[PDB]
């Protein structure tokens, strides 16, 4: 529950808490195991226990799945699926769009449809992710995608978060205008972050959203959405993205939260309409 002795620690996969590739004899069975740092504070331990609880809610092919736990003894462990290809941002970065390692346009749509399906599931639970982005997705065998949430602290993605002393850490470049101005999050702001995530996929993660603008400019842009005088600025159409699919992204960035398409409609478009 889970038998900790059945675990065989093999390699470190990354870094609050280390993640390790482990083997389970059942024989070539691989899992990911997250362990609390030896010097974790009482606050870190509490957060870890809550992550376990939140994660235990989530049961979908395109969401990270809690396979097991070791909490009745120290140190605390969380066990998930091992996703061979690591995070989606690093994965796409190592690929180029097929001409005429490579990835094809239809494969990009399949990646995006899987994210939409995972988010469709979350919406059914009335669960708001709050930090959807390619950096929070993992890639397994055969371009299979699982949405996760690594938190906001990793050095690699430091530049994706706006930090003011004593305030919540904010992924402003993925955030709906109402999130920036009022600091609250909904399924409708998850849709907006999905539009930005889809922009990243079609960019093959080559540039930060609004990359040529400062943090302060991105925040003032939310103000311009609010005022609605036609001065707001949008992510440009990626090279690999045709106009029809771009117009979908634009609906995700509608000023009015109710005008943003539900994830059920987004999934339909990506899995069906976008095929023609
Ligand atoms: C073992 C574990 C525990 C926890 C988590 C994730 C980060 N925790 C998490 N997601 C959430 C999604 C929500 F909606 C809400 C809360 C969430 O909390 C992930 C993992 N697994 C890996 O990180 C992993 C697997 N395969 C590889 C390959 C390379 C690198 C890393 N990995």
């Amino acid at each position: 529950d889970f038998p900790r002795s059945r675990l065989r620690f093999k390699e470190k996969l990354g870094e609050f808490g280390e993640v390790h590739l482990c083997e389970v004899d059942s024989h070539p069975l691989l899992v990911a195991v997250k362990i609390l740092r030896p010097d974790a504070t009482k606050n870190a331990r509490n957060d870890f226990l809550k992550e376990v609880k939140i994660m235990s809610r989530l049961k979908d092919p395109n969401i990270i799945r809690l396979l097991g736990v070791c909490v009745q003894d120290d140190p605390l462990c969380m066990i998930t699926d091992y996703m061979e290809n690591g995070d989606l941002n690093q994965f796409l970065s190592a690929h180029q769009l097929e001409d005429k390692p490579t990835i094809s346009y239809p494969m990009l749509l399949h990646v995006a449809a899987q994210i939409a399906s995972g988010m469709r599931y979350l919406a059914t639970l009335n669960f708001v992710h709050r930090d959807l982005a390619t950096r929070n997705c993992l890639v397994g065998e055969n371009f299979t995608i699982k949405i996760a949430d690594f938190g906001m602290s990793r050095n690699l993605y430091a530049g994706d978060y706006y930090r003011v002393q004593g305030r919540a850490v904010l992924p402003i470049r993925w955030m709906a205008w109402e999130c920036i101005l009022m600091g609250k999050f909904t399924t409708a702001s998850d849709v907006w972050a999905f539009g930005v995530t889809l922009w990243e996929v079609l960019m093959l993660c080559r540039a930060q959203p609004f990359g040529q603008l400062t943090d302060e400019q991105v925040i003032e842009n939310a103000g311009e959405f609010f005022r609605d005088q036609g001065r707001q600025v949008y992510l440009s159409r990626p090279p690999a993205c045709p106009q029809g699919l771009y117009e979908l992204m634009l609906r995700c960035w509608s000023r009015e939260s109710e005008q943003r398409p539900p994830f059920s409609q987004l999934h339909r478009f990506l899995a069906e309409d976008a095929l023609n």
